């Protein structure tokens, strides 16, 4: 198991514009396109992201290219963030994957906001961090995915994904 396979399980793959869990226009492997209600606005971002007229449909390779960019950007946003960088550096490889997954789903700012949980992770207080991460809109809106991420921080293994 690695970050790519982990997110591929959590996001799925869809080759046609669809609406995510919050109602936003998405495509490929969890690639948010626009928060706007406009499908046309979504088609527009999509063609710009791909470099061709897609008419809302992309191929497998294109989906995979967007995904690789987004994982790269997630890692780099973590490394550039004053709040996230220290947490990441302190973690083992499995747990680092779990922080990357949260960043990919909720963005850097969002994650930076879990102040208390972050401090707890840093301190390696596993059970405590798992209890605090659960008290969030995040866990309430996407509980199965949240539980998976949470198990990963609690245990340090890929168990929840196997
Ligand atoms: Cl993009
Ligand atoms: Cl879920």
């Amino acid at each position: 198991m690695n970050i790519f396979e982990m997110l591929r399980i959590d996001e799925g793959l869809r080759l046609k514009i669809y609406k995510d869990t919050e109602g936003y226009y998405t495509i490929g492997i969890g690639h948010l396109l626009t928060k706007s209600p406009s499908l046309n606005a979504a088609k527009s971002e999509l063609d710009k992201a791909i470099g061709r007229n897609t008419n809302g449909v992309i191929t497998k390779d294109e989906a995979e290219k967007l995904f690789n960019q987004d994982v790269d950007a997630a890692v780099r946003g973590i490394l550039r963030n004053a709040k996230l960088k220290p947490v990441y550096d302190s973690l083992d490889s499995v747990r680092r994957a779990a922080l990357i997954n949260m960043v990919f789903q909720m963005g850097e700012t969002g994650v930076a906001g879990f102040t208390n949980s972050l401090r707890m992770l840093q301190q390696k207080r596993w059970d405590e961090a798992a209890v605090n991460l659960a008290k969030s809109r995040w866990y309430n809106q996407t509980p199965n995915r949240a539980k998976r991420v949470i198990t990963t921080f609690r245990t340090g293994t890929w168990d929840a994904y196997k």
